[PDB]
């Protein structure tokens, strides 16, 4: 079910970018250098 909302482009177009600086958030450690974790 949804709401309608205003998200799409932020799991194949900004996610697909995200999962680059998500992983790259964790290409040091994310969870061990010293910041959090991206959307």
């Amino acid at each position: 079910h949804g709401e309608g909302t205003f998200t799409s482009d932020l799991s194949k177009q900004m996610e697909e970018e995200x999962v680059r600086l998500y992983i790259q958030w964790l290409k040091e450690g994310g969870p061990s250098s010293g910041r959090p974790p991206p959307s």
